[PDB]
């Protein structure tokens, strides 16, 4: 899997992207790797934010589908036409797959202004696609056209200041991880959802009803920042992140995230320990990370930014979680995997950590219904 190795890009703060092609002959463009989400969308008329778009009336492979797509979102929203094409990813697997195309017409807070990308790369399931389910998702017309196996891995590495990474297609390659591989269950096919039993702030217990982690759902998401936790889960872990680190002061905006703190007293932060359910009866592991992903350097404005914030749409663990790790989306075995990342960023005395197998009682109890 050599040739996917160092396949994304990207600058902190907007989003790894991977190159794709579209249509015949072919359309570069850049695409979002997004796990929260199912729709592969990508710019068609020239914003002018976008370096370039698709250009539907140059492919020869095009097919019109006669429909309309509307995606509102919080702030903004897309809008669309749908169709197919030909779509390959030049350093990914050597193969076409004919995949929807939802062509962006008009937008709204979509496209971020100096990004060097021009759509998204939707990798969760069918039922969260828009305009419904019979939307297939680009990564299920891969599997089903292709003989490229039934997962997809993804190393993150952080740091405008320049990240990369890999996203390996249909496989694991070794070099991306060190120690072993623990997986946790995906509890339904639509986000990536998992469920999280337990959290520890420094080795610490924040001895909550495990429901409140996953309340109302936990998932894996690529195309967000933050580590996010639901209101509750936010506020105990925020109190004792700040008891940890009372000898130095900071802003009570910060915690917020309505400012940032510069100089690194790496030692003064904690540790943070996420427990997930585990593949066996009873049995769990953790995975913990440094206050090198969850203080992001905010560039333009050493100085860095607190990116643990709160939800009323559940636990996202994002780019502050998966920074620190593989994790291998095993789609095929309804599981997602976590290994320490071979680029994580860490400092001298500590590390990132996967570890297990711990004794969990009661984990489907953690699960919101
Ligand atoms: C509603 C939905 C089905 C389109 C997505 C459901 N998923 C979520 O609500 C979880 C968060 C999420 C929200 C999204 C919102 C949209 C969307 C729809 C209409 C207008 C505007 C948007 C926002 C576009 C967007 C999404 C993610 C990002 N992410 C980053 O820039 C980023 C990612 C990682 C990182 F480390 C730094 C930055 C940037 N722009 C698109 C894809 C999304 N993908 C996501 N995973």
């Amino acid at each position: 899997f050599v040739e996917m190795v160092d396949n994304l890009r990207g600058k902190s703060g907007q989003g790894y992207y991977v190159e794709m092609t579209v249509g015949s002959p072919p359309q570069t463009l850049n695409i979002l790797v997004d796990t929260g989400s199912s729709n592969f969308a990508v710019g068609a008329a020239p914003h002018p934010f976008l370096h370039r778009y698709y250009q539907r009336q140059l492919s020869s492979t095009y097919r019109d589908l006669r429909k309309g797509v509307y995606v509102p979102y919080t702030q903004g929203k897309w809008e669309g036409e749908l169709g197919t094409d030909l779509v390959s990813i030049p350093h990914g697997p050597n193969v076409t797959v004919r995949a929807n195309i939802a062509a962006i017409t008009e937008s709204d807070k979509f496209f971020i202004n100096g990004s060097n990308w021009e759509g998204i790369l939707g990798l969760a399931y069918a039922e969260i696609a828009r305009p419904d389910d019979s939307l297939e998702p680009f990564f299920d017309s891969l599997v089903k056209q292709t003989h490229v196996p039934n997962l997809f891995s993804l190393q993150l590495c952080g740091a405008l200041a320049s990240v990369g990474g890999s996203m390996i297609i249909g496989g694991i390659d070794h070099s991306l991880y060190t120690g072993s591989l623990w997986y946790t269950p995906i509890r339904r096919e639509w986000y990536y959802e998992v469920i999280i039993v337990r959290v520890e702030i420094n080795g610490q217990d924040l001895k909550m009803d495990c429901k409140e982690y996953n309340y109302d759902k936990s998932i894996v998401d690529s195309g967000t920042t933050n580590l996010r936790l639901p209101k509750k889960v936010f506020e105990a872990a925020v109190k004792s992140i700040k008891a940890a680190s009372s000898t130095e002061k900071f802003p009570d905006g910060f915690w917020l995230g309505e400012q940032l703190v510069c100089w690194t007293p790496w030692n003064i932060f904690p540790v943070i320990s996420l427990y997930l359910m585990g593949e066996v009866t009873n049995q769990s592991f953790r995975i913990t990370i440094l206050p090198q992903q969850y203080l992001r350097p905010v560039e333009d404005v050493d100085c860095y930014k607190f990116a643990i914030s709160q939800s009323s749409t559940g636990t996202v663990m994002g780019a502050v979680i998966m920074e620190g790790f593989y994790v291998v989306f095993d789609r095929a075995r309804k599981r997602i995997g976590f290994a320490v990342s071979a680029c994580h960023v860490h400092d001298e005395f500590r590390t990132a950590a996967v570890e297990g197998p711990f004794v969990t009682l009661d984990m489907e109890d953690c699960g919101y219904n």
